[PDB]
């Protein structure tokens, strides 16, 4: 049976006065003489010259300064040899624990940590988990690292905290605001002995991500334009809009839409992706004598839906827009560009004479009523079937029978009608189709 005993030893200190550091004995030494041998680190394994044993007594002396960071403890393998040199006991394992000194500073893995976190996030939300390490004894004050946000260059109102010991950087409040501070540059101070010892520092950069928490609103309370009739445009106006969110993102890209007035789809809006502006297009021309004043209402949205932090606050704008439609001197023309008459079936193609086919009169476009002061006349009257009254624009027949080629085509026959203004000679044309069931 062995009898073990061992002292601790201080790192870096000269323990040459505490010798013997340990003493091992086998009770067999009473009945017979036994010699002691030892092995292991400090002796056979590197480093060497740290431990020696008194072969006769068992007093184990320490012989060199120790570094516990290199050798946190020592496992000495002792043996009790017979007078003839044979073993007499199972090799015991004598442990010498080495006491720690605070001779290693805490150190961050990275000299610059980086993280990202959304905007308006809940308090105590996690950003990043910066790390550090201390080579001194684990679960001991000398390795207990303590972190501290010391400076926040971005502003003067605090937005971050970190766990004293775990080093978790956390959101200090729901008031993270990208369009108040797009990014934060912290600086951390990790220190051992819980904070009142050695220390090193590191830097932290936090990119505050963007969300749609700002509503795009027009830079004006009202818009107005001035365009003539019978004209299309790619740009009548340009609506401006401000959006506080990160630019060139869907959280900032405006999307306009008509809330009213565009009952007839005369207008369309295209958003200028470069300037966010809204281009007011006229895709269908407007007649002055039909509507000389169109009032519209528009509203803006982002291409992205709004965040949960402001979703409820959203209501429509409905900004007034009024386009002045200006009049131009238009002339007389056939309102329908072509009329379709249908001669009855009760007639035979050999007795169509004096069949008043109907009236087909052009109209003044400065009004919308009967064109006054004109002369009505036939044009390309192929076959010579139709004749028009030069005042009432009534159309009679003046030919019967059915010649096949040219005259009659697909049950129909076609002629032009000219309306000449008494004060221009601006000859306006209309085309007269006349269905006929020859059978
Ligand atoms: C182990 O260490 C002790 C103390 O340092 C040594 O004890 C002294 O040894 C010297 C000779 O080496 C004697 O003259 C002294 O009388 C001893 N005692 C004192 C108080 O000094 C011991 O010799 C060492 N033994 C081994 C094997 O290392
Ligand atoms: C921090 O350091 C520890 C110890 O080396 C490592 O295991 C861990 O992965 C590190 N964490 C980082 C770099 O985020
Ligand atoms: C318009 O054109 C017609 C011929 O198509 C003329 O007769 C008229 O006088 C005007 O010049
Ligand atoms: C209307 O169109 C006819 C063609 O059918 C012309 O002849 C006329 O002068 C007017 O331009
Ligand atoms: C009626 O329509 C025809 C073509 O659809 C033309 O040739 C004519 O001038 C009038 O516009
Ligand atoms: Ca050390
Ligand atoms: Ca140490
Ligand atoms: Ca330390
Ligand atoms: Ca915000
Ligand atoms: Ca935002
Ligand atoms: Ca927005
Ligand atoms: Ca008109
Ligand atoms: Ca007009």
């Amino acid at each position: 049976e062995w009898v073990k005993f061992a002292k601790p030893c201080r790192e870096g200190e000269d323990n040459s006065k505490r010798n013997p550091i340990a003493k091992i004995t086998s009770d067999y030494q009473a009945t017979q003489k036994i010699t002691y041998r030892i092995s292991g680190v400090g002796i056979d394994q590197p480093p060497f010259g740290i431990f020696v044993v008194d072969k006769n007594t068992g007093d184990i002396n320490i012989t060199a300064i120790v570094d516990r960071e290199e050798t946190p403890s020592f496992l000495i393998t002792c043996r009790a040899l017979n007078a003839q040199g044979l073993d007499v006991e199972k090799p015991l394992i004598l442990t010498v624990k080495i006491l720690d000194i605070n001779d290693n500073p805490p150190v961050f893995s990275q000299q610059i940590f980086m993280g990202e976190i959304e905007e308006n996030s809940a308090s105590n939300s996690l950003v990043m988990i910066l790390n550090a390490t201390d080579a001194d004894e684990p679960n001991h004050l000398n390795s207990k690292i303590a972190f501290k946000i010391v400076s926040q260059e971005p502003a003067g109102t605090p937005m971050f905290l970190l766990s004293r010991n775990t080093g978790e950087v956390r959101t200090l409040t729901n008031s993270l605001d990208r369009e108040q501070a797009s990014s934060y540059r912290l600086v951390v101070s990790g220190a051992d002995k819980d904070g009142e010892g050695l220390s090193t520092q590191c830097e932290c950069n936090i990119k505050v991500k963007d969300v749609n928490d700002n509503f795009p609103m027009f830079r004006d309370s009202q818009y107005s334009a001035r365009i003539e009739e019978n004209i299309l445009s790619s740009e009548l106006l340009r609506f401006q809009v401000t959006d506080l969110d990160e630019e060139y993102t869907d959280n900032w890209l405006a999307v306009y839409f008509f809330t009213s007035g565009n009952e007839g789809n005369w207008f369309e809006i295209q958003t200028d992706p470069r300037t966010n502006e809204g281009i007011l297009k006229v895709v269908k021309a407007l007649d002055y004598e039909q509507l000389q004043s169109v009032k519209l209402s528009i509203a803006v949205k982002n291409k992205a839906e709004f965040h949960q932090s402001v979703i409820s606050r959203y209501r429509v704008q409905s900004t007034p827009v009024t386009i002045q439609v200006i009049n131009v001197r238009e002339g007389i023309a056939f309102r329908p560009a072509s009329k379709t008459f249908t001669v009855q079936k009760g007639i035979s193609s050999k007795k169509l004479v004096d069949y008043i086919l109907g009236t087909y009169q052009a109209i003044d476009e400065d009004t919308n009523k009967a064109a006054s002061n004109v002369k009505y006349v036939m044009g390309r009257n192929d076959g010579g079937y139709l004749m028009i009254d030069s005042k009432t624009a009534e159309i009679k027949f003046v030919k019967n029978m059915n010649r096949d080629s040219t005259f009659i085509v697909n049950k129909t026959i076609t002629a032009e009608v000219l309306a000449i203004d008494e004060y221009t000679g601006k000859t306006s044309t209309g085309t007269v189709y006349v269905r006929v069931p020859d059978f």
